[PDB]
DNA sequence: CCATGCGCTGAC
DNA sequence: GTCAGGCATGG
């Protein structure tokens, strides 16, 4: 994460939904706003999030009562994805894990928030000939609402990961904000080989499989992109292995492969897989951040997570809207 | 609860 | 043609 001088949202208030390891809260506290509000249903995530911030969120938000939530003038929430990737059966609406934004829009209703900034996969924007996004569009509409929209990269953030992402912005129409923007892209000057763990605390994670064929020869200058250097078996999900002058590959929670979740790299002569801590890293997440005692838990929580730096710099964008109020 | 080999989709 | 992005079943 960066540090953040002037405090634009000082005086905030808000709520953090579909929590996980509490990405939104990081970025949105730099800033200067207070958190008066939480919800997840994991076991293991409720761990994690009470280990950092010193409190249990509550449970499955479809059977709380939305009159009993606080109030508040921001609503944050990254919503469930597995069914709208690619990667996936797409079945989207007709999902059981897929009507999460209805329950958003019945909170919405009741409490009508100055702000609701919401967060999903590159493909929203495509799925179903495009009905999806329109129906998230008309929705906002008929509350009241105007609505923002965009696909965005890590790697254009200073941050050294290939992660495209669809971000939602909406304000309330009695505002009458007319001059918000997402944040313009600038060069990148990290890489992978910069955020790796010495290799006395790696030994462990070391592969050797027989039946490794590389194809392509190691670069000796860096790059903002995906360098593949090789395979094993077939070469499919979890089997690729990348250069370490490049940029990581996307970072996932139900994956497979012998290099599963993290993907493969060659450092110094060998290939392993990445650590919890090198990942907390490629997310932007600081060393002070406790990860969970389970590795695969851990593993799993990064892979569902938000990338933080792009958080703040969107977050600071949408405080220099609210404050612009002239005479 | 944890490990791993797919086997297809989208954007080129 | 090229390459990057959860499901099913094993135990
Ligand atoms: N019905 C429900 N009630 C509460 N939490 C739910 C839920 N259905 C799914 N979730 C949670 O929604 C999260 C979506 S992934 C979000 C990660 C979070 N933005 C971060 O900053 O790390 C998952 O952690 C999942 O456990």
């Amino acid at each position: 994460m960066i540090e953040i001088k002037d405090k634009q949202l000082t005086g905030l208030r808000f709520i953090d939904l579909f929590a996980g390891l509490g990405g939104f809260r990081l970025a949105l506290e730099s800033c200067g706003a207070e958190c008066v509000y939480s919800n997840e249903w994991d076991k293991y995530a409720q761990e994690v999030y009470e280990m950092n911030f010193g409190e249990k969120p509550e449970g499955d938000i479809t059977q709380v009562n939305e009159k009993t939530i606080p109030d508040h003038d921001i609503l944050c929430a990254g919503f469930p994805c597995q069914a709208f990737s690619i990667s996936g059966k797409q079945k989207g609406f007709e999902d059981s894990r897929g009507t999460l934004f209805f329950d958003i829009a019945r909170i919405v209703r009741e409490k009508k928030p100055k702000v609701v900034f919401m967060e999903n996969v590159k493909n929203f924007a495509s799925h179903d000939n495009g009905n999806t996004l329109e129906v998230v569009k008309n929705t906002m509409n008929e509350l009241d609402y105007s609505f923002h929209a965009k696909v965005l990269n890590a790697l254009d953030y200073g941050i050294p990961q290939k992660r495209e992402r669809i971000y939602m912005i909406c304000f309330r129409n009695d505002l009458n904000i007319q001059n918000f923007q997402f944040p313009k892209p600038f060069e990148l000057n990290t890489f992978v080989k910069d955020l790796l763990l010495p290799d006395s605390e790696v030994e462990h994670l070391v592969i050797d499989r027989k039946d490794l064929v590389m194809t392509n020869q190691e670069i000796e200058q860096t790059t903002p992109k995906t360098v593949r250097l090789g395979i094993v078996g077939k070469g499919g999900q979890g089997e690729r292995i990348y250069s370490t002058r490049g940029i990581a590959i996307t970072l996932s929670a139900y994956g497979g492969g012998i290099f599963a979740k993290t993907g493969g790299y060659l450092v110094n002569g060998k290939t392993r897989k990445l650590h919890p801590r090198e990942c907390a890293r490629v997310m932007g997440y600081p060393d002070s951040y406790k990860v969970h005692p389970s590795t695969s838990q851990a593993y799993k929580q990064f892979g569902n997570s938000v990338v933080i730096n792009v958080l703040q710099y969107i977050a600071y964008n949408i405080g220099s809207s609210l404050n612009f109020k002239p005479y």
